[PDB]
Parts: C-alpha cells; sequence; structure tokens
C-alpha cells in the first residue's frame, strides 16, 4: 500500500536523525568505554550481575536494521548502557565516572532531539 510506504519512508526518517543523535552520545565517549559490549571471555560472572547488556556497537546494529520504532526505545538502549555500568562499577572507578559525564553530556543531546522528534513528527 501507499500507507505502508510512507510509514516506511518515516521509519527511514527517523533513523537518520537517530543515526545523528547516536554519533553526537557516542562523541561523548571519547575513551570507548561504551563502544563495545562488555567481553564474557574477560568478565566471565558478567551476566550475573546485569541482566540485559548494552553498548553502542549492539544499538548501531539495531538502528541499521531499522529496529528502534520511535525515539524512547533508543533512549531505553542508551539508559541501558549508563545504568548497567553504574551498577557494575564501583563509584571510585573510571567506568562509573565516564557513565556519569556520559549521562549528563548526552541529556543535552537527547532533550533536542525529542523536540525535533515531536516538530518533525
Amino acid at each position: 500500500s501507499m500507507e505502508q510506504v510512507a510509514m516506511e519512508l518515516r521509519l527511514t526518517e527517523l533513523t537518520r536523525l537517530l543515526r545523528s543523535v547516536l554519533d553526537q552520545l557516542q562523541d561523548k565517549d571519547p575513551a570507548r568505554i561504551f563502544a563495545q559490549p562488555v567481553s564474557l571471555k574477560e568478565v566471565p560472572d558478567y551476566l550475573d550481575h546485569i541482566k540485559h547488556p548494552m553498548d553502542f556497537a549492539t544499538m548501531r546494529k539495531r538502528l541499521e536494521a531499522q529496529g528502534y520504532k520511535n525515539l524512547h526505545e533508543f533512549e531505553e538502549d542508551f539508559d541501558l548502557i549508563i545504568d548497567n555500568c553504574m551498577k557494575y562499577n564501583a563509584r571510585d572507578t573510571v567506568f562509573y565516572r565516564a557513565a556519569v559525564r556520559l549521562r549528563d553530556q548526552g541529556g543535552v543531546v537527547l532533550r533536542q532531539a525529542r523536540r525535533e522528534v515531536d516538530s518533525i513528527g
């Protein structure tokens, strides 16, 4: 149908916008602490601690498959990155501190993304 096409164009444009959001968020992680999944070879107990692991490479795979239907779903995954880290790592660690700075810097980006998503529809 023509409606299915129109819906698919909307999704494609959301994906375009979320790709730019993702790039902007990942720049706030210059140490690349959150770039890849926590290695289960190197942290064999991880899944005992963290039930839903997340990282920027995993988000990028979902994004490019157009797997985010709305900004809420994308933000859920970003919040998992931060929140998983802040639980697994102690306050005095470079990992925890990286997550706090990512959260704080990312908020600004996500605030305007939400306006753009609502604005453009």
